[PDB]
C-alpha cells in the first residue's frame, strides 16, 4: 500500500546528462529527499530497457539507427533531438526505469509508481520529436496491458501528447486525455478538439483545447468535469499519468499560468478512484519550480501536508528569492473566453456518448 520510487544513483546521474535540463533530475530527488519523503516510498532500482522491449513499440530501423548514432535528419535527429553520443542509453535508462514501474502495478506490489524522469511524449515509433527519442510513456502503456484490459493515459502536460495519442489512435483498449495549450504555431499544433481518434478508436480520444493565462480554478473545473464523463463511458482498470510541469507559473514558456495546488486537485480526482496508476514527469523548464511541482505533488501522492520553508540542501541557493515551496501566479490576463470552453465541453460530452 506504499507508493513506489523508481530511484537510483545510477539512474538520476544518467539522467541529468540531458542537455535540454541539466541536473532537473537532482534537484527534483533532492528536494523530495530534503523533506525525506522517500521515507514513506518503496525506492526501487530501475532496470534498464532491452532492445527487445522497446521494439514493442519503436521499429528497429529506428532503433538500430538511435543506437548508430550513440541520414539522421531522417529519424528527427537533429535540432530538437540532437544526434549526441550516448543518447540510446539515456533513453534505454529512461525506458526501463517507465518498464520497471508498471511491472510493480501489475505485481500488486502498490497502487502507485512514480518516474518522475520519465513521459517523453512526443516520441514517434519511428521518429524522434520534441526533445524524445524513445516514447516512455507508450512502452509503460504495451507493459501494462499484460494483465489490464482498459488503460486511460491522462496527459497534463503544457504540449499536446501527440506521441502517445497516436500510438493509439486505432484502439479503444487505451483512451488517451490531453489538456493543452492549442493555437496555431505552438508545437507540436495537433489535438483540437475535433481530433478524436480513428476507425475503431473513433472517440476514445479526446483533446481539451485551451488559451494562455488559465489559473488554478478554471483548469480544475475543465479537467473535473471531463473527468468525470470519461470515468463514466469508459470505465478505466488502470491510470496512466503525465504531468510536465511547464504549465507552472514562472516557467520561461508563459503560456498557461498554474501553482502545483491546481494540478493537484486534479491528481487528488484522480487518485479518488484508487486504480493502479503510474505517475510521470516531462516538460518542465524553471527547474527550480518543477521540483517545487512534483515534490508538492509527491506530497499529495502521500496526503502529507509539506512545510512552506525549503530545507536546507545541496540545491537550496537555487530557490531564490523567497526561499518557499508555494508558488505565485503572474499578473496577466486569463484569454479563455468562458463561451468557448463550454462549447469545447459540451462538444466533448457529446462524445462521450457514443462510448459503448
Ligand atoms: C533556445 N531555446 C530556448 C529553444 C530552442 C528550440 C526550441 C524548439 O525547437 N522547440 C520545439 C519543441 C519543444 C519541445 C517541448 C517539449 C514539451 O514540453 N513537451 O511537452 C525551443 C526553445
Ligand atoms: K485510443
Ligand atoms: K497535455
Ligand atoms: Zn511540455
Amino acid at each position: 500500500l506504499v507508493p513506489v520510487y523508481i530511484y537510483s544513483p545510477e539512474y538520476v546521474s544518467m539522467c541529468d546528462s540531458l542537455a535540454k535540463i541539466p541536473k532537473r533530475a537532482s534537484m527534483v530527488h533532492s528536494l523530495i529527499e530534503a523533506y525525506a519523503l522517500h521515507k514513506q516510498m518503496r525506492i526501487v532500482k530501475p532496470k534498464v530497457a532491452s532492445m527487445e522491449e522497446m521494439a514493442t513499440f519503436h521499429t528497429d530501423a529506428y532503433l538500430q539507427h538511435l543506437q548508430k548514432v550513440s541520414d539522421s535528419i531522417e529519424y528527427g535527429l537533429g535540432y530538437a533531438c540532437p544526434a549526441t553520443e550516448g543518447i540510446f542509453d539515456y533513453a534505454a535508462a529512461i525506458g526501463g526505469a517507465t518498464i520497471t514501474a508498471a511491472q510493480c502495478l501489475i505485481d500488486g506490489m502498490c497502487k502507485v509508481a512514480i518516474n518522475w524522469s520519465g513521459g517523453w511524449h512526443h516520441a514517434k515509433k519511428d521518429e524522434a520529436s520534441g526533445f524524445c527519442y524513445l516514447n516512455d510513456a507508450v512502452l509503460g502503456i504495451l507493459r501494462l496491458r499484460r494483465k489490464f484490459e482498459r488503460i486511460l493515459y491522462v496527459d497534463l502536460d503544457l504540449h499536446h501528447g501527440d506521441g502517445v495519442e497516436d500510438a493509439f489512435s486505432f484502439t479503444s483498449k487505451v483512451m488517451t486525455v490531453s489538456l493543452h495549450k492549442f493555437s496555431p504555431g505552438f508545437f507540436p499544433g495537433t489535438g483540437d478538439v475535433s481530433d478524436v481518434g480513428l476507425g475503431k478508436g473513433r472517440y476514445y480520444s479526446v483533446n481539451v483545447p485551451i488559451q494562455d493565462g488559465i489559473q488554478d480554478e478554471k483548469y480544475y473545473q475543465i479537467c473535473e468535469s471531463v473527468l468525470k464523463e470519461v470515468y463514466q463511458a469508459f470505465n478505466p482498470k488502470a491510470v496512466v499519468l503525465q504531468l510536465g510541469a511547464d504549465t507552472i507559473a514562472g516557467d520561461p514558456m508563459c503560456s498557461f499560468n498554474m501553482t502545483p495546488v491546481g494540478i493537484g486537485k486534479c491528481l487528488k480526482y484522480i487518485l479518488q478512484w484508487q486504480l493502479a496508476t503510474l505517475i510521470l514527469g516531462g516538460g518542465g523548464y524553471n527547474l527550480a519550480n518543477t521540483a517545487r511541482c512534483w515534490t508538492y505533488l509527491t506530497g499529495v501522492i502521500l496526503g502529507k501536508t509539506l512545510s512552506s520553508e525549503i530545507p536546507d540542501h545541496e540545491f537550496f541557493t537555487a530557490y531564490g528569492p523567497d526561499y518557499v515551496l508555494e508558488i505565485t501566479p503572474s499578473c496577466r490576463p486569463d484569454r479563455n473566453e468562458p463561451h468557448r470552453i463550454q462549447q469545447i465541453l459540451n462538444y466533448i460530452k457529446g462524445n462521450l456518448k457514443h462510448v459503448v
